[PDB]
DNA sequence: GGGTGGGTAGGGTGGGT
């Protein structure tokens, strides 16, 4: 990774260009961070892999450097949806653009072969599918004849680290990609991701070969952003009162972003904020290109206060006054939590960031990404950073991510660094050795506890079937009950077991490995509480 | 309502189980 600083500088021969474009096209004041210095590297000629979080202004460092010179620039991208979302942009911006894919029309596909060709043509992007590239050699003659001509000098790779075999989305067409820099070495690449480990940037880069490149990362750390984890209510109505609470006492007014586990929750969760007088849409990507727009217009008029957003795929939400960010529920995983959390505050003023936790979502995480073969892992550590009530969030975010070391201060930015707050390690061994009595009992029963049952038999509630007569009460609340379950969980003291059934799978509890730990009168499991 | 109508699939606040 080259230091940008060299090139954060405007005494370029094309500066001139690049400062017209950006405020005159673009409408737009000032460079982001990486930004400038990401299209002086393109502009020169050279290769460059852009790291930047979604929403941080990726798309720029290619799309204005294609207006500073003649012609068209190719840019490669893995999904339709992702092609849409560009040219709505384009358009509204008055820039020529078009896209190939599976499902266009042959007479479209003839326009745009004519198109690169064409001496006069007025085409500055095309965004085609990596397929395009490897199973269309139609496609590829008249870009040989397009290289050949000087009608394009550059590429830009939407995705890039799925070229490597590691990335996420990794995909068979993305392999063939090392075919346009063999084939078109006079063309400069630059690589675009947002998530993007260094082993799998240098296999990317091998994939392309290109040999030299540079590679810009963003900052990890946003000064702006505060990180709060608060408890999800067991009920789905108060919740949802409580966020209406929250909107108008403290951001009325404001923009802000509602992330839910599934698509039907943010049509709920919109409903149930419409009838409160929350102005709201939802938006995910399954959304046809004219729901899109709609939210998009309406949103960015302030028409709609509140955008509710899957965390599945939901990533069109680009506004700069993005005030707050809820979690409906938790992230799928702390890398996913960093992106949808980091949409917020891009004007760089300060911005909230605020997690539901939910002992439900845990296991309805969980069935989903069984198949994941770190699903679980990802989801516990996420259980972790919401159950820690005395780490920053910062060091505990940083700690998830080898690649990065943040020392940068919090600055009271966080629910743990504000409240002064003292803590013991209450003992909790015998809570422990109760479940483990009532588990057991259900294994010679031939009966599965589900997290639900098995609190319900501690508690006194339930099927007396599901019962040990010399299991107290715990005289807890509910909700500190299932911070002690979700505490043993993740130290192992019990383990998830997963059914598959016909309609969803489903979690089950079971004795975890770590129980045999329990036979020795001296052991000891505790767990931090205010006092 | 019925399970040869289907559950990589329509979804479980649609209802029976
Ligand atoms: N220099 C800039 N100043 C202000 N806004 C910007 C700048 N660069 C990009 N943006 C805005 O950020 C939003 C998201 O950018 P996007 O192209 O989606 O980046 P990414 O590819 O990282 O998602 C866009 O709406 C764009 O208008
Ligand atoms: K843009
Ligand atoms: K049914
Ligand atoms: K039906
Ligand atoms: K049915
Ligand atoms: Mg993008
Ligand atoms: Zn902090």
């Amino acid at each position: 990774d080259s230091s940008p600083a060299a090139w954060n500088k405007e005494d370029f021969p094309w500066s001139g260009k690049v400062k017209d474009i950006l405020q005159n096209v673009f409408k737009l004041e000032k460079f982001r961070p990486l930004q400038l210095e990401t299209i002086n590297v393109t502009m020169a000629g050279k290769e460059v892999f852009l790291v930047m979080p979604t929403g941080g202004g990726k798309s720029l460092c290619y799309q204005l450097p294609a207006l500073c010179s003649d012609g068209f620039t190719l840019v490669i991208c893995p999904l339709i949806s992702l092609m849409e979302d560009q040219l709505m942009v384009l358009k509204q911006l008055g820039i020529s653009a078009t896209m190939l894919n599976a499902s266009s029309s042959k007479e479209h596909v003839k326009w745009v072969h004519a198109e690169m060709v064409n001496k006069n043509s007025e085409l500055k992007l095309i965004y085609v599918t990596p397929e395009k590239i490897a199973k269309s050699k139609m496609f590829m003659s008249r870009l040989e004849k397009a290289y050949e001509a000087r009608r394009f000098t550059r590429i830009a790779v939407d995705e890039v680290h799925c070229c490597s075999q590691w990335g996420h989305d990794f995909r068979p067409d993305y392999k063939a990609l090392g075919i346009l820099k063999r084939q078109f070495p006079n063309a400069s690449l630059i690589g675009l991701t947002a998530t993007a480990t260094n082993h799998v940037l240098t296999d990317a880069q091998k994939i392309l070969c290109i040999e030299k490149c540079f590679t810009f990362t963003a900052s990890f750390n946003r000064p702006n952003l505060y990180y709060e984890v608060r408890q999800k209510p067991s009920n789905t109505e108060d919740f949802i009162e409580d966020i209406v609470k929250l909107i108008n006492g403290r951001y009325k007014g404001q923009s802000g972003i509602i992330y839910c586990f599934s698509q039907k929750d943010s049509e709920q969760v919109t409903v149930s904020l419409q009838n409160l007088g929350i102005h709201a849409g939802a938006y995910h990507a399954n959304l046809e290109p004219e729901d899109k727009t709609t939210v998009h217009r309406k949103w960015s008029a302030n028409e709609i206060q509140v955008v509710v957003a899957t965390v599945a795929f939901g990533m069109g939400i680009d506004k700069p006054d993005v005030r707050f960010v809820i979690h409906h529920s938790m992230s799928k995983s702390m890398e996913n939590y960093y992106q949808e959390s980091g949409r917020a505050g891009r004007d760089d003023m300060k911005a909230d960031c605020i997690l539901y936790y939910g002992f439900g979502d845990i296991f309805r995480i969980s069935s989903m990404v069984v198949m994941e073969n770190v699903g679980q892992q990802k989801l516990y550590e996420m259980v972790s950073y919401c159950q820690n009530i005395s780490k920053c969030r910062r060091v505990l975010m940083a700690q998830h991510f080898d690649e990065v070391w943040n020392s940068e201060a919090c600055n009271k930015m966080c629910d743990n660094c504000c409240k002064d707050s003292a803590f013991e390690r209450k003992n909790i061994t015998e809570y422990c050795r109760d479940l483990i009595k009532i588990l057991k009992q259900a294994e010679e029963l031939n009966e599965k506890l589900t997290p639900l049952k098995l609190i319900d038999s501690w508690m006194g509630k339930g099927a007396a079937k599901l019962r040990v007569a010399g299991v107290v009460a715990p005289t807890l609340p509910r909700e500190d009950l299932e911070k002690i379950i979700a505490h043993f969980l993740i130290q192992q003291y019990l383990k998830e077991d997963y059914s598959f059934t016909a309609y969803a799978t489903i979690s089950y509890l079971k004795i975890g490995p770590k129980a045999n730990l329990l036979n020795n009168e001296a052991h000891a499991i505790t767990m931090q509480v205010t006092k």
